[PDB]
């Protein structure tokens, strides 16, 4: 499975979302180079204006592109599930606001790594930081804490994203994650570790559609 990642791999992302009844879709394209933990992606809202902030979608919109140090390669669940892929599910609780629930299938379609996602958001405040578009657009950086889930032959993870708000404050997004293989072959069930992830958000100055450019680095850590 890891052999599929030694070079540059094209990526396609497709998301359908509904947040407090606001429906939208996002498409993305780019490439990943797991040797360097490196992702370059561009996302477009294909239905018009995105009804939530782009930064709140970053985590939802391919952790198989993590750089695992040589000494940790036996702990890389994500690549070990390929090419058949895995189901990635989250609940994302926005403190003092609504939540997202997401279900994605991440797998190869030929030579392209595809992430197909459905997102449902409920209980948001119409004037909160999310539906009110009060978040900064710049960077997200944090650590994804992974543990084995022997019962689903997969993994769980938990992490926090501390989104900066335009007034100087913070909007916390508490993430709970589960991944389960699609296929029936052996997978690597890891010791506890984390992915150190840095996402840089930008705009394509020639792009008139509502969009997000992402440069991301993802590195496994936490084992000696």
């Amino acid at each position: 499975g890891e052999e599929l990642f030694t070079g540059v791999v094209p990526i396609l992302v497709e998301l359908d979302g509904d947040v407090n009844g606001h429906k939208f879709s996002v498409s993305g394209e780019g490439e990943g180079d797991a040797t360097y933990g490196k992702l370059t992606l561009k996302f477009i809202c294909t239905t018009g204006k995105l009804p939530v902030p782009w930064p709140t979608l970053v985590t939802t919109l391919v952790q198989c592109f993590a750089r695992y140090p040589d000494h940790m390669k036996q702990h890389d669940f994500f690549k070990s599930a390929m090419p058949e892929g895995y189901v990635q599910e989250r609940t994302i609780f926005f403190k003092d606001d609504g939540n997202y629930k997401t279900r994605a299938e991440v797998k190869f379609e030929g030579d392209t790594l595809v992430n197909r996602i459905e997102l449902k958001g409920i209980d948001f405040k119409e004037d909160g930081n999310i539906l009110g578009h009060k978040l900064e657009y710049n960077y997200i950086s944090d650590n994804v804490y992974i543990t084995a889930d022997k019962q689903k032959n997969g993994i769980k993870a938990n992490f926090k994203i501390r989104h900066n708000i335009e007034d100087g404050g913070v909007q916390l997004a508490d993430h709970y994650q589960q991944n389960t293989p699609i296929g029936d072959g052996p997978v690597l069930l890891p010791d506890n570790h984390y992915l150190s992830t840095q996402s840089k958000l930008s705009k394509d100055p020639n792009e008139k559609r509502d969009h997000m450019v992402l440069l991301e680095f993802v590195t496994a850590a936490g084992i000696t």
